[PDB]
């Protein structure tokens, strides 16, 4: 497994796990956290991605269950989290909002840190652009959760390049990622400014649903499948491998986030780096994605 | 009332009057104009917003008579004036289009200096960006026109951000504001980029619009009019103060400017500084306006 | 004949002649490419615009055959060339796909230079953006031709204001030219940023089909028509002459490229330079080209 350096403080896997779903797992006991995290490490796949709202608030503390009943796994990995979101869950929220305001962050990191049983995370995103964002406020917060240990780096998620640029403006620590959706389902950024905005501040983007979360196998994508499925056999490896190499072979460095909760697909999830992707294949897939010949 | 200091030398009311509509007010008498003036002096709301074009190129004219009947008026208020636009009125231009020459820039604040019955505004704007602009051109006819102290500041209207970007290359002066609209009606501006470019460069931009032209109150926004008016009921004020406060409760210190010419509205204008907008009553508003759950 | 000093290293001809189409001329006979070439020397026009892709890769042979049978004719023309694009034409490639390594940046220029016959060309470009550029690697690249004296000075065509930001961010040399379609069919550049961007960075545009690529004569933009015969008449030369000249008015330093084949059209393509185009007639195309008033 290649690792990527996002700053002198934080070193991921090239590829990441992914805990969005952990909770729609029928078996969330400590167990069955400690086998998935297992076979991620049996692959060099270290880093594992949460949020606080999780699983309606409780993916971090389904984490928390694996972790705290198996000492020394929370040093083999990196935790990355994220804070910004209030969903409805009589005290729930009267309506979905954002709340980037340092006490929501201190207290949302504070759950993190209790829930998962450390005493810090390697990465914490903002987890959406909030258009009520004061970056003053919001980049002065961050910067003091680097400076107190309880976070290593931190990032953004779903920033436009306007919403990165002006966080940015506002903070000492660089922002090391911005998590944002990239798939052959999901290709507008490759085109439209945000990708390149980040590959021109040398800044690796993680990829969330890199297979449209489960939607690439849906049968609404016949064309891209039986291309996947191809190179696939030629190669030795799985489609799913194939739709993952097409993310690491751009030279921006993506790195992929995989939401599988099926233990035979997370013992494959590196067979993506197996995978040789040419230039001429690369746009073989992206032209069947943008379902047209490149201009 | 606040004040916001745009520069060292502009200082406005943080809620600003507008007068693009003094000439349908079937009344233009000077008296009229000045009980609207004084309405509007009671609550600290000082500055006046103008433009040449206003009233088919009567509206500056129909201030003048208001000020020229009372002096000292002029010295107690801010008079933001705008040019660039050439609006058909045998003389007549053949299509309207923009003139942002030095010449036309010239003539139009020496005939809003005579009209207005002053020796300077305080603050001019370039109407709307203008596809044929020299950047150059234009920039050195602002400058020159701020060293005169016929102009005390400079700003845009209607600007995107790489339009302020190219004027503002090609200027000494720091452009002070974008005039744009933003209302419960017109929230495009909150995710496009278009607030995050000022909120970045420090720049409050000017709210046109801020009530949708009288469109909020049409019946056509049934559920965000329901959600201003209970948030009114409960702190003693109208929906108007509550559509306002929405705006000032934004941490780019956004400027509304209301545009009613009923003396009874002008009276209550500053009841929005009297509302308390917390982030979840400021999403509740967002959501109505924009039809969904933020994402 | 204006020339527009695009560095130290290259000046244009104002109006380009684009030699896309030199191949759908039945005729390709040295003897036709010279006619073509001295009829624009005639007036002043130096500068030929080509790709490596043009004519199913044949245009820069077909040009080729002029130059070799005519001693010092390379020697006052300007060639512009144009690298990235891998057409499909057994060992064609199986997809259209782009192309910007260093490898196939070299390849390209090298076998422009023997086709052309040669030793230098004086402005490449990157044909298009490319989703999957390694920045480094291309600008790397661009460098090296620049120091080589093969190429005298390199641009893009194509390019989002973000591709242009990222390729000139890993390049020492100055990316001299952006060559956009622009025409009184094609405005979006001159509201949407791509234009503002070059002319706030003082880089000339080429424009590309300033005539629709013919289809400004259609019969589909009879108004745009109407006013272009008018004008011409007026001022004693054709429709397109004043399309030309309403490119030439605008302050970015637009650089259109023709591409007729027919040597009476040729003849006359300096006429545009003979065109006074006032704001107001500027603004009567514009309106008649977007069909609405501007706002
Ligand atoms: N920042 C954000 O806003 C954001 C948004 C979304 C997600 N994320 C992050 O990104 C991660 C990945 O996103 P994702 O969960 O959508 O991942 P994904 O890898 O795109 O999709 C995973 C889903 O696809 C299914 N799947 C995988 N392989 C399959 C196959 N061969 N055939 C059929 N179904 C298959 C999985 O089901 P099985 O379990 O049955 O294999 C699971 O439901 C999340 O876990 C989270 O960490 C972040
Ligand atoms: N830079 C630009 O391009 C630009 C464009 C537009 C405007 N502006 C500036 O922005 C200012 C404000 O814009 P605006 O005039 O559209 O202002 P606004 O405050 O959004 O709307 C004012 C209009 O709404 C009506 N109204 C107010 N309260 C109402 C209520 N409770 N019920 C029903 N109707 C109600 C007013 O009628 P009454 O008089 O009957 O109260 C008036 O017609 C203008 O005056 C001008 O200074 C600039
Ligand atoms: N960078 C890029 O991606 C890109 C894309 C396109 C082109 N280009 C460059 O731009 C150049 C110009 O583009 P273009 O060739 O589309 O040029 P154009 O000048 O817009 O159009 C030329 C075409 O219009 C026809 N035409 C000219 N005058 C006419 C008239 N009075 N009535 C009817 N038809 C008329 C010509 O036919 P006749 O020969 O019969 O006069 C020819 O087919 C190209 O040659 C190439 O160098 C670059
Ligand atoms: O340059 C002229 C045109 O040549 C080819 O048609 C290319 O595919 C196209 O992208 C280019 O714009
Ligand atoms: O991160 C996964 C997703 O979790 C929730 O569904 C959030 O509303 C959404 O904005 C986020 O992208
Ligand atoms: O400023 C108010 C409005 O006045 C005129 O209607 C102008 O055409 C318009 O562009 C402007 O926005």
């Amino acid at each position: 497994m290649q690792r990527i350096a996002l700053s002198d403080k934080l070193e991921l896997s090239r590829i990441v796990y992914g805990m969005w779903r952990i909770g729609d797992d029928a078996d969330t006991s400590p167990a069955h956290v400690q086998a998935k995290i297992e076979a991620c490490l049996a692959q060099g796949i270290t880093t594992m991605d949460q949020a606080d709202i999780y699983g309606g608030y409780t993916a971090e503390a389904i984490l928390g269950g694996g972790l705290k009943a198996a000492p020394g796994l929370r040093d083999k990995i990196e935790i990355v989290t994220k804070c910004g979101i209030v969903a409805p869950a009589h005290s729930s929220a009267r309506v979905k909002h954002y709340d980037t305001t340092a006490g929501h962050i201190n207290v949302s990191v504070e759950a993190s840190l209790r829930d998962m049983g450390t005493d810090h995370v390697d990465l914490l995103l903002i987890h959406r652009p909030d258009p009520l964002i004061d970056a003053e406020e919001t980049g002065k917060a961050l910067d003091a959760l680097v400076a107190s240990g309880k976070v290593k780096a931190v990032g953004v998620s779903n920033f436009r390049p306007w919403d990165f640029s002006l966080l940015q403006s506002a903070m000492s620590n660089r922002l090391v990622t911005n998590q944002i959706e990239m798939s052959l389902l999901a290709t507008d950024t490759f085109t439209n400014g945000d990708l390149a905005y980040l590959q021109e501040k040398r800044v690796s983007p993680m990829a969330w649903s890199p297979l449209g979360g489960g939607s690439l196998f849906s049968g609404a994508y016949g064309g891209t499948m039986a291309a996947l499925q191809r190179i696939g056999k030629e190669q030795g490896v799985d489609a799913t491998a194939v739709a993952i190499a097409w993310l690491l072979r751009h030279p921006a460095k993506i790195v992929p986030v995989l939401g599988t909760n099926n233990l035979e697909r997370i013992r494959t999830a590196a067979d993506a780096l197996r995978v040789t992707m040419d230039r001429q294949t690369w746009f073989e897939l992206y032209t069947l994605a943008i379902g047209k010949e490149v201009a």
